[PDB]
RNA sequence: CCC
C-alpha cells in the first residue's frame, strides 16, 4: 500500500482540461500520465464556429476525460477525483462538477471541490512536494482572468490583498496590443517579442501620457486595488492626438514604442501597488523570504526584472527569492487542482460531500468556511 | 445467454429521479432493482426557502444515485446508463447529463440520451416486453405537465396530433381544485374523492357556466390545440354570479356538485378534440387498435370512461383495446427512461456520443434527427 | 443573478 492516482478536471474558464497525476509516494512529485487541454479557441482557428463556454464543456468533458484514463491505462486506478467548484460561470462549473461526481460515483471514490485560485497558488510547489515555496509566501497571480496578490499563511490560511476591480492584466494589454493590430493567440506574448527585437531605434520623441491609479496613495478607501480598464482608453486617445488614423501608415519603428510605453505604464501600476501594500504592513511580510509569480503574464522579462528590481530591496534585509513556474503550468489547466487537491486531502484529511453544487462568488479566505467539507476517515 | 442492468436518470422536471434495472432476459419484462425519486419540496420548505430546480438536481443526484446503487446491489453491474436529453431546462437537464456521462466514463459503457416523452410513450410496452401495445397505437399523455395526444408507428416514429398551447390539464384541475378548498400532493385527486364519497348527493340544480377552449372558428394553427388555462377564470366569473366564499362553507352537497360539472367539462373539451383528429385524420388510424391514457390524471375514473364510451362513439376506421398504466409509471419517474433506452438498444441498436447536449425543445418527429446517434452494429 |  503505496502509491495514488488522482483524475482532475478545471472547467472554470473558456478551456476544458483534464489530467491524471500518478502520486506515487507521498515523499516526492507525483508524475503526470496525462494533461489533456482542449480550447474554445482551438476549435475557432481552423473552425470559424464560435461556441459557448458551458456548452463546450458539457461537449468536450465527456471524450476528453475518456482520452486521459486511455493514454494513462488508469480506468481501473483512479483514488481521489479533484475537480474546479469555483469560482467561475457556473454553468463552466457544473459541466465539470456533476461528471466528477459521475465518476467518484462509478468508482466509489473521493471527491475534492477545489478552489480555482488555490491551484494557481500551491502549483509551483508540486515540482518539490511541497518544500519550495515553504509558508509564509506571496504570490501575484497576473493572467488573463485574474490580477491578484495573495499571502498564503498555511494551506487551509489565504488573504487576498490586492485585486482587480475592473479587468485583468493579461486582458488590457491584449486589448492595448489588439489596437495595435495584433491578432494571435495571446496577443501580449507577441506585443512583448515586438518591444523586445528593435530597441535602440523606437522614437524616442513619442512620450504618451498614461495614468497609474496613484490615489490610493492618498485617497485610501477600503481594500487596496488593480484596475486595468483605463488604459486602453487612454491609448485611443493618445493616438487621437497623433495618428489613431495612422493606424497603418506608422513605421515598424514607432508601433515599436506605444508597445512599450503602454507596457511600462501597466507594470508601473502593479508594482505601485505592491509597493503600496508591502510597505504599509510590514508585519505580515515579515516572516516570507519567497515570492511567486504564476498566471500567463509571468512569463513577461520586462515584468520579472520590474519584480526583482523594484521591490526585492525595499523590504529591509528581506530580499524576495522570487519563483515563477513554467507557463506550462501558469495558464489554466487541471494539473494545479490535481495538485491542490493531494495537498488538501494529505495535510487537512478533509473530501467533498456529494452534494456540493458550484460556487459563484468564493473568497479565498473561505476555502473552508463553506459547506461540502466533512473529515476523510480519522 | 446472457442478461444486463441499466442505470437510468430522470432530472428535466422538479424531482430528481434514478432507476436501475435487470435487464434479466430479452423474452421477458425487466424488473426494478431501485426507483428513488427526490421531491423538490423536501428539501425547501423543511429546510429554508423554495430553492432552484438546477440546483436542486445537482447536489441530490449524486447521493441519490449512490443509495439506488447500494440498494439495488450492483455498482460494479451496469451496462447501460439512460439519461434524460430533452425536453426542458437545460441546467435541469445538464445536472443529470454530465453526472450520467461520468458514469459512462468511469464504467466504460455506452450512453443514450433519452426524449423524456419517449418516456411515457413507450412504457406501457414495459410490462408484456414490447409485445402490448403493438405499433401503431395512439398515445393520450395526461399529466400536470403534459396534455397531448400521439400516434406512434414506429419506436423512432411518432407524431404529435394534438397538443396543449398554455398549461396542462392537470395544472388546471390543480387550480380549480385550490380554488374549491383542497391542498395536497394530488390537489386534483382529492378533488375526485369528494365527488366519489357522495355521487349522488350532490345539488343538481347548480348548472356551471364553463366554456370549452373558444376556438372551433376563429384561428389559423396548421394544428389541433388543447388549452385550459380559461377554466380557472369560468370557475371564478361563475363562482361571482352565485356566491364567492360560499365553497368554504357551503354544504357537502354543493362543494362536490361544482366539481363534478368543472371536472366534467375539462374532460368534455379533451373528448372534443380527440374526436376532431380521430374525424379530420381517418387513415391515419387505419390499423391502431390500441388507446393508451397515461400521465397523473389518467388514473381518473371518470375520464377513463368518458374515454371508453365517447370514442365508443361509433367504432370506424378502429375499435380501441385501451391501456392504462399505473400511477408510479405515469408521474415522472426514471424508469420510463430506463424502459426508453432498452428499446433503443435494442431494437434500433442505437447509442448516444459522449459529446451530447442537452436540447431545450426537441421536435418527437426530430427523434434521431439531431447530432448524437451512433449504431452499435444493427 | 443564474444555464
Ligand atoms: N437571449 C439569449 N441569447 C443567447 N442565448 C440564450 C438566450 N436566451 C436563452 N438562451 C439559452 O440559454 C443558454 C445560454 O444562456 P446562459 O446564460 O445560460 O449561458 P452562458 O452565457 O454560457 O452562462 P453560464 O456559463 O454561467 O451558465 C443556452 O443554453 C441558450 O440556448
Ligand atoms: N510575454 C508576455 N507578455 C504579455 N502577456 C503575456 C506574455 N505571455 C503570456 N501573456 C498573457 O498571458 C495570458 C494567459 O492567461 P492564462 O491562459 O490564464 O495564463 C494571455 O492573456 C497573454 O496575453
Ligand atoms: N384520480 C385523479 N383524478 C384527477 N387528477 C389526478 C388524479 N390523480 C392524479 N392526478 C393529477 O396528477 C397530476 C400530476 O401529474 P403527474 O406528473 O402524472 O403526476 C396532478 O395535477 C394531479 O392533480
Ligand atoms: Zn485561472
Ligand atoms: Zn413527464
Amino acid at each position: 500500500r503505496k502509491g495514488y492516482k488522482v483524475l482532475a478536471i478545471e472547467t472554470s474558464c473558456d478551456d476544458t482540461c483534464v489530467s491524471v497525476l500518478d502520486r506515487f509516494s507521498k515523499s516526492a512529485a507525483p508524475n503526470v500520465l496525462a494533461n489533456l487541454k482542449d480550447t474554445l479557441d482551438s476549435i475557432d482557428e481552423g473552425g470559424i464556429i464560435p461556441t459557448k463556454a458551458h456548452i463546450h464543456h458539457q461537449a468536450r468533458i465527456g471524450p476528453l476525460t475518456e482520452r486521459a484514463l486511455i493514454e494513462s491505462n488508469a480506468r481501473e486506478g483512479i483514488d481521489l477525483i479533484c475537480v474546479t467548484r469555483g469560482p467561475g460561470m457556473p454553468g463552466s462549473l457544473s459541466g465539470g462538477l456533476d461528471f466528477a461526481k459521475g465518476l467518484a460515483v462509478a468508482w466509489n471514490k473521493p471527491l475534492i471541490g477545489v478552489h480555482h485560485m488555490l491551484g494557481h497558488l500551491l502549483i509551483p510547489r508540486m515540482g518539490t512536494n511541497g518544500k519550495v515555496p515553504q509558508f509564509p509566501f506571496v504570490s501575484l497571480l497576473v493572467s488573463g482572468g485574474h490580477t491578484t496578490f495573495v499571502l498564503s499563511r498555511a494551506i487551509d490560511d489565504h488573504e487576498i490583498l490586492c485585486d482587480t476591480i475592473d479587468i485583468a492584466v493579461g486582458d488590457s494589454l491584449d486589448k492595448c496590443g489588439r489596437e495595435l493590430g495584433f491578432k494571435g493567440t495571446m496577443i501580449a506574448r507577441e506585443m512583448e517579442k515586438f518591444i523586445n527585437q528593435d530597441i535602440n531605434d523606437q522614437d524616442f520623441a513619442l512620450k504618451l501620457e498614461m495614468p497609474s491609479p496613484l490615489k490610493n496613495s492618498a485617497s485610501k478607501r477600503n481594500m487596496l486595488s488593480f484596475s486595468f480598464s483605463a488604459f486602453i482608453t487612454a491609448l485611443r486617445t493618445n493616438l487621437t492626438k497623433l495618428g489613431k488614423t495612422e493606424i497603418q501608415e506608422l513605421p515598424e519603428r514607432e508601433i515599436r514604442s506605444i508597445a512599450y510605453q503602454v507596457q511600462e505604464s501597466v507594470f508601473d501600476h502593479i508594482i505601485n501597488k505592491l509597493k503600496h501594500v508591502l510597505k504599509s504592513q510590514p508585519e505580515k511580510f515579515k516572516n516570507v523570504r519567497e515570492f511567486v509569480c504564476s498566471g500567463g503574464v509571468s512569463s513577461n522579462q520586462r515584468l520579472r526584472t520590474k519584480l526583482e528590481t523594484e521591490l526585492g530591496t525595499l523590504n529591509s534585509t528581506s530580499f524576495f527569492n522570487f519563483y515563477y513556474p513554467p507557463m506550462d503550468l501558469c495558464s489554466d489547466n487541471s494539473i494545479m487542482i490535481g495538485w491542490a487537491g493531494i495537498e488538501i486531502w494529505e495535510s487537512l484529511r478533509l473530501v467533498s460531500d456529494l452534494d456540493i453544487c458550484p460556487i459563484r462568488q468564493w473568497p479565498l479566505n473561505d476555502l473552508l468556511s463553506v459547506d461540502g467539507w466533512r473529515t476523510d476517515q480519522l
